[PDB]
């Protein structure tokens, strides 16, 4: 072992459905790879404010650091990217924290980061996006931009499931694709490499429930379901058909779909369609839609308006949710977390910027921002708020770290440690 | 039959491997569902406007319509979404242009503009984007957006390979995955569908090639190769690495790329890696660069102005072009060709537009873009830069459609009909 359980904490517990949650919460955190050795000390310095500055020393988080990554080969071995005591801690524990851990391109090892994922069942990437006021943007109005992101985080071409070309198993599967599957349109399968894209009912199934029942208890207006379900119907047209499915029969009478709407349409035509929709709106009724992934990527730009709630799969939820961090300043303004029924690891959307890694210049407000929807995970919901205000009035005044400054000729960088300061002082 | 080979026209032909046009080529066509009934009729007459008025009536395309999509079967029977005679017209001749075309989602045929594409191996998407001066646009500074995609279009996920879920078929499939070939992170095997995910050496080198060829000879900055090669490591990342090494291969002495830069940079640093690539830039080399895709989406948000030339796979392409589309007014301006090494159809990014279609609105300007495309293809260059002439004026002068006049208050929105005539008065 190369891990220490504080001294003065309490693990939280699960007791008949709730989570229970000392005064002192031992909180396993991960630095990770690149900047996170820039962002996680940022990220538990600003929480300790907030935490030390709302509850006056009542409460207080017990740290615990875990390794993965090259932190933990230094200090475990080589190919010890990923102890299995830092996982077993993870499930004790129910809660976690992480930096930003590296990926290979081409070869190398899979993704610790899906990795971890898989292994603790945390099937909903949750990815809340609203704009900061006075975040250098690129868009004219990024105040219109305030979704979030339920992205499917067990399944789809995540899964790892892939083949070199030219490899034996590469053939292998080929020739039975061919010969047993009656598979035709390989276009070279002499130099083809293979990879697997399982979507399944069950998976697509309980991503969506947790984003409708999401929407409902927050009072969202709408929930959209992205696909590109014309071209991969069964995986991602299934998402979207299960999606609506799903709605109208658990949610009867709670929402309102297009899947009803297109029923309607189709035996009394156009209007009374959109005379229902405009009723159910009306109603303070949930909206369920559905728009077709690259369209999606088109109207998040031109009208984010018009969306709330998201649910899609995997590969999709990556992409849009770099596309929308984008918006609004940059994936340095995006918190996340994975989370299972039981247990969560939060975790900023971001990569270890290998570009700026050792400089410390990265913005840990995605990082931050993480720890409070932590916090809030956490039920300590004072301390979430301060960190929120903090941020809305740094940013506001504009004290921003470089990624935000490079966007407009006016706003002058400040380094990660000058943004640290310049949130704390705020408390 | 249900078409007509014109009186008037003559096919183009060879010489010497070299495409012939006479002076009334016959060139066919296709409407397209949808808006298509919109904004195929405003394409031809601003095509042929440009025609009389720069060639003063010694040439004239001879239009030949073929069928697809709803006409199709209306014409044709049930089920003849697209009939044979259809694509061997288009062999005949070897130039078409088509409006867009009605895939449908979960279900339903296999969609009819990858159908033409395979049948004809046309495995260049080429969509250029780029911002017309003055047109409505969500972005701060959206004339930083100068873009040409390359966009795999004969394999990837794209092949239409997969089966749905709970069928004999994905059981098949699953079976043989886990009992033959040790597959053991399907999440939820009772109940997936499976998509199958074809990337080969042959399909990545030869539009690998046809980008860099494109790029050299267009003095282009740079190549950015697009992936997402850390997850899908032999597919996406196969797609990378094939790129690289074809690039320093068949391109030796005029491409410098990050993997020599990479070499130089762990040999001796990052610094004569930095240095070696500025030189590089300075002897006038074509950069080959290589960025993650959901990155990728980030960084044509923040900063576009650092990408000129791009080279992806079938679904990152079809990704991307919207996203890009959007910052320039959406995919009402953005055209595109689907090309082999011999024939050529020309199609706008955009779809059918339901939302509007059947009202008149549609903007023609992405069909009128890849007529541009086609012009140029055909050698008709004076004619083709006509219609930009025409085009640039228009947009500049705050004439245009209802998609582009939703982007910008003050701003009234012309009909299909209106647009195309404002086009044709600058004539
Ligand atoms: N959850 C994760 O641990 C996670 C997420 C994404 C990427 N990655 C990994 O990161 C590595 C690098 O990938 P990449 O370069 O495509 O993406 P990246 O996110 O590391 O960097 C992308 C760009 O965004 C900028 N950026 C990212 N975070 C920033 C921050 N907080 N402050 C200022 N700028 C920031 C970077 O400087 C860089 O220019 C890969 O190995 C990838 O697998 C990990
Ligand atoms: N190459 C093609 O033939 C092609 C391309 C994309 C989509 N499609 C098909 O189109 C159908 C509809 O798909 P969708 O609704 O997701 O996308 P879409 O491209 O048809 O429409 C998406 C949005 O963009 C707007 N839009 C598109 N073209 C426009 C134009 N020229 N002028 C003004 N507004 C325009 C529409 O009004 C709509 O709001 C699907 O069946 C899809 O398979 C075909």
């Amino acid at each position: 072992t190369h891990i220490q359980k504080p001294a003065t904490g309490s693990p939280l517990t699960l007791l008949n459905g709730v989570l229970q949650v000392p005064d002192q919460p031992i909180i396993p955190f991960i630095e990770g790879d690149g900047i996170g050795c820039d962002v996680t000390p940022a990220m538990r310095s600003v929480v300790d404010a907030a935490v030390a500055k709302v509850y006056g020393g009542q409460r207080q988080i017990a740290w615990m650091e875990l390794f993965a990554g090259q932190k933990a080969v230094q200090l475990y071995g080589e190919g010890q990217y990923l102890p299995d005591e830092t996982m077993a801690a993870i499930r004790e524990y129910k809660v976690a924290i992480k930096g930003p851990l590296e990926t290979p391109v081409g070869g190398g090892i899979r993704s610790l980061n899906v990795a971890m994922r898989q292994d603790l069942d945390l099937y909903v990437c949750l990815r809340p996006v609203r704009y900061f006021e006075g975040t250098p943007s690129p868009m004219r109005h990024p105040e219109k931009v305030d979704m979030v992101i339920f992205r499917e985080n067990s399944e789809d071409i995540y899964a790892g499931i892939e083949w070199p070309a030219g490899s034996p198993e590469a053939e292998k599967i080929i020739r039975f694709l061919r010969e047993e599957m009656g598979v035709t349109k390989i276009r070279f399968p002499d130099s083809s490499a293979i990879g697997i894209k399982p979507v399944s009912t069950e998976g697509s199934e309980r991503l969506i429930r947790r984003t409708i029942q999401y929407a409902l208890e927050h009072g969202k207006p709408s929930v959209s379901l992205v696909h590109k379900g014309n071209i991969m119907k069964f995986t991602e047209g299934g998402f979207r058909d299960w999606g609506y499915a799903l709605a109208e029969r658990e949610f009867a009478g709670r929402v309102f779909t297009w899947r009803q709407k297109a029923a309607i349409s189709k035996a009394e035509g156009k209007a009374a369609g959109q005379k229902a929709e405009q009723q159910a709106i009306a109603d303070g009724k949930l909206i369920i839609k559905d728009v077709i992934a690259d369209n999606f990527l088109q109207q998040i730009l031109l009208r984010p308006e018009d969306y709330s709630v998201v649910a899609t799969l995997n590969l999709n939820g990556d992409y849009v949710s770099d596309a929308l961090a984008a918006e609004v300043g940059g994936i340095g303004m995006a918190p996340g977390a994975n989370l299972s029924d039981t247990h969560a690891i939060f975790e900023a959307t971001h990569g270890t910027a290998p570009d700026i890694a050792g400089q410390g210049k990265a913005n840990p407000s995605s990082l931050i921002l993480s720890a409070v929807m932590m916090l809030e995970h956490l039920g300590w919901g004072e301390a979430a708020q301060a960190i929120v205000a903090a941020m809305n009035a740094t940013i506001a005044a504009g004290e921003v770290t470089g990624d935000l400054a490079a966007l407009r000729g006016d706003v002058p960088a400040l380094s990660t440690t000058e943004f640290t300061a310049a949130l704390i002082r705020r408390f």
